[PDB]
C-alpha cells in the first residue's frame, strides 16, 4: 500500500490516541519543507533575471510561520535568530522546535546538498514559555528529523516507532514513503571528516583516522567522503553505514557544530536507526545544554565504527 | 537583458555564419537534460510506489540522451559510457558531429541523494570516411563544445566554448536555462583540495608529499580545507566556483588513473582550461592524449593554475 | 494567518472532536486530486512520444487507490463501476464515497476544464456493507464537493460549516485555502444549458429560457454560456451566480446528468452557499434514490433564478 | 521521431534558408508563453497569501519583454496597450507582432480556460517604424497561432507549411508536437455563439441558428458549447469541427472581438487548416485595418459550416 508523510503521522497518532497537536506540528513544517525545496532548485528564478522586464532567510520565514500558525508550538529556536522566539500567546501551543532552516548554505554557490533540521520537545513548564524550554537533553525529544535537498528532496523522521524515510515527489507535492523501519549497518566502510584541519586533531582523533587508512589486521581500508553539508554526509552515513566525525580539538574544546539544531536531532536519528553519537565523552543525547546555540564535539553512525572509536579515545585517557 | 541557453547558442551560431546544426545539437542536448533532471527530482515516483494501485535511473538517461542526439540529425558516431561500442547514426539522421558523454555520473552512490551529473563532449569528424568508432579517438584539443549538467540542490548546466565558459541555471517553473554567469574564471589560488583520502596507502609517492604540504605547510601558511563528494561533477563544479585541487591521480595499482578520458576528463579538462585554469595528468595536459581507446582511462589533476603547479613541482622532485 | 487544506480539516476535526477518519479520507482523495490534476496537465506526455526511444480509467484507479488505502471507507460508487465497491474488511471504514473521477473527460481532445467531483455518506446500519449503503438522499451527505481541473486547479470543499475553495500551488502541491465561507448572488444574469436541443425542451424549459433572451420588462437579457463540462458550468455558477439547466424533456424524463456522483454533490454544495437545486418537481438532495446509477434532471444556481425558474415549470403542470 | 517547437522551428527555418530572425522570435514567445502558462496555473500562490508571513499585466510585460529582447521585432501591438510600442532602435528587428497577452482573463475569476493569442508580420514599408506598419490585412501573415491554458497548455501555430499543435509537457518545460499538418472537419455539429444576445440578432444570424436546431431536412439537430473565452471556443471548433459566431450585435456594432490580434490569428490558422473565417460581408484576412483596436464581426470554422452560413446570409441581402 501506498502511504504518505500526512496519512503516515495521522496513523501514528491515532493509534498513540493523542490529541493531534503534534499531526499539526508535522504538516505545517512538511509544507514548509516543500516550500524550501521549491526556492532551493531555484524556481521562478527566471524573473529574478528579468523575464518580465537570502535563501537561508526565507527558509528561517517559512518555517517560522508555518510553525507559528500551527498552534503547536511555543518557543522556537533557530539558528538564524540570536534569541528563542517566543510564540504570542493567542497561538500557543506544547511543542518546542530547533531547527537549522537551511543547513550548508554557506556554500550554496556551488550547488551543494543542502537541509533543513528539526528537533522537536514537549514544553517542560505549566507557567510562561521561556527559553528554559528549549534547554533540554536530547533524550526529551519526542521527534527530529530533517529534509535532504541533495539529487532528489527526502524527508528522515525519527520517532518513537523508528526512523523513516519519504521522497518528495514534485510532480504532486507529496512526500511518499520509501524506506519503512530503517537501520543503519552495524559496521561501515566509510569515514567522513575535515581532514584538511588534520594539524590539530585530538591524539586520538589521529588514531582512528590512521587506522581507517592503514588497516592493523591487514583489512580493507576504508573510503573516506566529506561533503561539508552536514545533512547530506549524515543521510549517507545511515545509508551507506560507516562514520561521521566532527570532532572536539584544542581550538575547539566544544566542537563547532550546533547542540540544540544540529547535533541533538541527528543523534536521535542515529539512535533510532540503531547507531550511535558520542561527544567522545558522553552520548550527544545526554549533554545539558545551559545556551541555546552551544557547540558539541560530534562522532555518529554504525554502532561497530563508533564503538572502535571510542575504544581509541579511551585509550588516550 | 534575460538570456536563455537557446537564445544565447542560437547568437553565437549566427555571429559564427554556422549552418545550424550544432545549435540543433545543443538544443537537443538540452533537452535530454531536462528530462533527466526530471527524473532525477523523482517526478511521478508515487506511481512506483503504487498510488494508483519501473526502468533505472542511468539506463533512462543514456536513452534519454541518445535518443534526442540521433534524432537531431547534427551526429554521425556517439560515444557513451554505457555502451561498450560506439554507436553509428543510421544514414537519413547522420549529420557531421561526434558527442561523448556520460549520461548520468555519479549514479553509483545515487542511493543516498549525492549530487549527480551528466558530462558531455562535442567533436567535429574531421575525415571523408564512413563513420566508425575511430571518429571519437580524437584529443581534448579537437573540442568544438563541453561541459556538464549538475543535478545538485539546483540544476546548472555549465557549458564551454572558445567564448568562453557560461553557466545556467534550470528553473523547474517553466523550464528554461536562465544564464545566470557569464565568462566565469577560476581564482589563480584556492584553499581546498579534493580526493578520496582513504586510499592514501596506494598514492603515489608525489600524492602524499603534495598531501602532506597541504594539512602540514612548510611555510606556516593556513592549511588548505579537504572536501570530496565522490561524484566527480559535484566535487569539479565546487572547484570551478570556489577555486582548489581536485585529483584522481594514477598509482601502481591504477597507473591510468580511474576516470574516463573521452566523456570524464577531456570535457572537464576543456571547462577547466577555458576558465583559466589546469588540467593535467602528472606527465601532460589532458587535452593533448591521443586515445588509442574509447573507454581508455586517463589520470587527472585539475582547478586553479598556482594549485595543479604545485602539484607537478612535488610530482616532479619525485621523477 | 495562510491556510491549507489539510490544516483547515484537521482544525474542523479537532473543533468537532470526531476520530480523525473524516480527515484521513479527505487528505487521501486530496493526493488524489492532485495526482489527477498532474496528469491532466500532461505532465510526462513526452514520454508517450518516444523522448527516450486512459485519462478518466487512471483517475478512477486513484480515487479509488487512495480512498481504499485510507481506512476509512466502506462503500465506494464510481461513474466508471458498473457496480458499487465494496472495501476489503482489514481496510474497512465507516465512510461511502459517490465519486465521479473525471467529469467532462469525453470532450479532453479540445482541452475543456474537466473535473473530479465526490459526496461522501456515513454507513448507517451495521449490516454487511453493500450496494443499498450508497442509496441515501443528499440530505445525508457529511461533506461534498469537486475539485477543477481548469486555468488553475480548485477544489471546493461543502461541509456543515459551509463551502471553502482552495488553490492548487503546483510549485508546493499545496491546496491554499482562497475564498472562505462563499455565497453564490441571490440573483444572476447567466443561464447555461444545451440550447442546441431546444427542438426536444420541455415547454417550461423552452418559456424560462425565452424569458431570459427576451425580458418581458426593461431589464438586460441575461448572457449565455456553456461549457459541456458539468464542473466547470456549476463553479462559474457559484462564482458568478445565475442558473445552470440539464433538465428532464419528454425524450429523457429523469434527466441525463446522475443523481449520486454528480447532481447531490452539486446540489449540496449550492445550498451550502446560498443556492438552490431542483429536479423541477422536489429538491434535489431530497430524492431518495433506487439504483446507483440513476438519472436526474438538475436545475441549480441563485435563489431568484431558481424560484422563477419553478413558477414557470408550475405553470405548464 | 519525437519532436519539439524549438526544433520544429529550427527545422523548417533550415529548410528556407532564412537568417535566424524569426526563429529567434518565436522561441522567445514560446519562453513568455510558458511563464504565463506557469502564472495562470497559480504556481506560487501560497507566497501571496503569507506563507512566508496582476495576470494580465504580468503577462503582457512578459510578451513584450521577451519580443523587444529577441531583436526580432520592430512594432508591437497589444490589447493591454493603447498605442502600439515601437521597439528600441539597437533592438529592432524586420516583424510586427500582434498579440492578445492573456484573452478571457475578464472571467479567470471562474478559472475558466484563457489563452494568448498572437499574429507575426514583416514589415512592409521601408518607413520609420510607427503604428502603420500593424495596419495590413491578415493575408499577409508569416505566421500566428495561440497558447491555450485549458486543461492542459497547448500551442497552436499556423504556417505556409500548416497548421501544428505542441502540447506543454511541465514536467521538463517543452512543447512536444503531437498534431501534425492539422485539418479541419468539412462539417462538424456544434455551433457557438452567445445566444443571450439572441433579441439584437440580424435576421441572417437568426435564422442560421433556427436551421441548427429545427434542420429542414431531418438531420440531427447541432448541439450548442459556448466558453465564453474565444481561445477555447475556437481551439474546440478547430478540433470537433463545426461553427463559431461573434456577430455585431447593439452595444457592438462593428462587431466586439478585435481585428488585429483576435480574429486575424485565429482566421489564419483556420485557413491553414482548410477552414473558413468571413466577417458576412468578406473574409476576415481580406479585412483592411485603420486602427490597431478596431473590431469585426467573425463567423468560422468548418468551410461546409461557414457556407451554409453564407448561404442565408446572401439570401437576407
Ligand atoms: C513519538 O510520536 C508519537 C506519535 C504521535 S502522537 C501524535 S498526536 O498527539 O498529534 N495525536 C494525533 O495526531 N491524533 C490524531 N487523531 C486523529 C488524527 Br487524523 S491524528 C502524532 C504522532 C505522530
Ligand atoms: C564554438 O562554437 C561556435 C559557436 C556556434 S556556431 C553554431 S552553428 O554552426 O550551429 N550555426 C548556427 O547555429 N547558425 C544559426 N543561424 C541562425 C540561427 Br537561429 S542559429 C552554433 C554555435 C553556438
Ligand atoms: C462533518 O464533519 C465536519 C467536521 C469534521 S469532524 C472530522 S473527524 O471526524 O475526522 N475528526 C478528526 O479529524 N479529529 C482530529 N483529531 C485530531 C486531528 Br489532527 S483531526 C473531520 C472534520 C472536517
Ligand atoms: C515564413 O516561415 C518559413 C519558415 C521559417 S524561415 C525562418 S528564419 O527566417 O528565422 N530562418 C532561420 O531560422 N534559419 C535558421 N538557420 C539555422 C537554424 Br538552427 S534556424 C523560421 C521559420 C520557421
Amino acid at each position: 500500500d501506498v502511504n504518505t508523510l500526512t496519512r503516515f503521522v495521522m496513523e501514528e497518532g491515532r493509534k498513540a490516541r493523542g490529541t493531534g497537536e503534534l499531526t499539526q506540528l508535522l504538516n505545517s513544517l512538511c509544507t514548509a519543507v516543500k516550500a524550501i525545496s521549491s526556492a532551493v532548485r531555484k524556481a521562478g528564478i527566471a524573473h529574478l533575471y528579468g523575464i518580465a522586464g537570502k535563501l537561508d532567510v526565507l527558509s528561517n520565514d517559512l518555517v517560522m510561520n508555518m510553525l507559528k500558525s500551527s498552534f503547536a508550538t511555543c518557543v522556537l529556536v533557530s539558528e538564524e535568530d540570536k534569541h528563542a522566539i517566543i510564540v504570542e500567546p493567542e497561538k500557543r501551543g506544547k511543542y518546542v522546535v530547533c531547527f537549522d532552516p537551511l543547513d550548508g548554505s554557506s556554500n550554496i554557490d556551488c550547488l551543494v546538498s543542502v537541509g533543513t533540521i528539526f528537533g522537536i520537545y514537549r514544553k517542560k513548564s505549566t507557567d510562561e514559555p521561556s527559553e528554559k524550554d528549549a534547554l533540554q537533553p536530547g533524550r526529551n525529544l519526542v521527534a527530529a528529523g530533517y529534509a535532504l535537498y541533495g539529487s532528489a528532496t527526502m524527508l528522515v523522521l525519527a520517532m518513537d516507532c523508528g526512523v523513516n524515510c519519504f521522497m518528495l515527489d514534485p510532480a504532486i507535492g507529496e512526500f511518499i514513503l520509501v524506506d519503512k523501519d530503517v537501520k543503519i549497518k552495524k559496521k561501515g566502510k566509510i569515514y567522513s571528516l575535515n581532514e584538511g584541519y588534520a594539524k590539530d586533531f585530538d591524539p586520538a582523533v589521529t588514531e582512528y583516522i590512521q587506522r581507517k587508512k592503514f588497516p592493523p589486521d591487514n583489512s580493507a581500508p576504508y573510503g573516506a567522503r566529506y561533503v561539508g553539508s552536514m545533512v547530506a554526509d549524515v543521510h549517507r552515513t545511515l545509508v551507506y553505514g560507516g562514520i561521521f566525525l566532527y570532532p572536539a580539538n584544542k581550538k575547539s574544546p566544544n566542537g563547532k557544530l550546533r547542540l540544540l539544531y544540529e547535533c541533538n536531532p541527528m543523534a536521535y536519528v542515529m539512535e533510532k536507526a540503531g547507531g550511535m553519537a558520542t561527544t567522545g565523552k558522553e552520548a550527544v543525547l545526554d549533554v545539558i545544554p545551559t545556551d541555546i546555540h552551544q557547540r558539541a564535539p560530534v562522532i555518529l553512525g554504525s554502532p561497530d565504527d563508533v564503538l572502535e572509536f571510542l575504544k581509541v579515545y579511551e585509550k588516550h585517557s
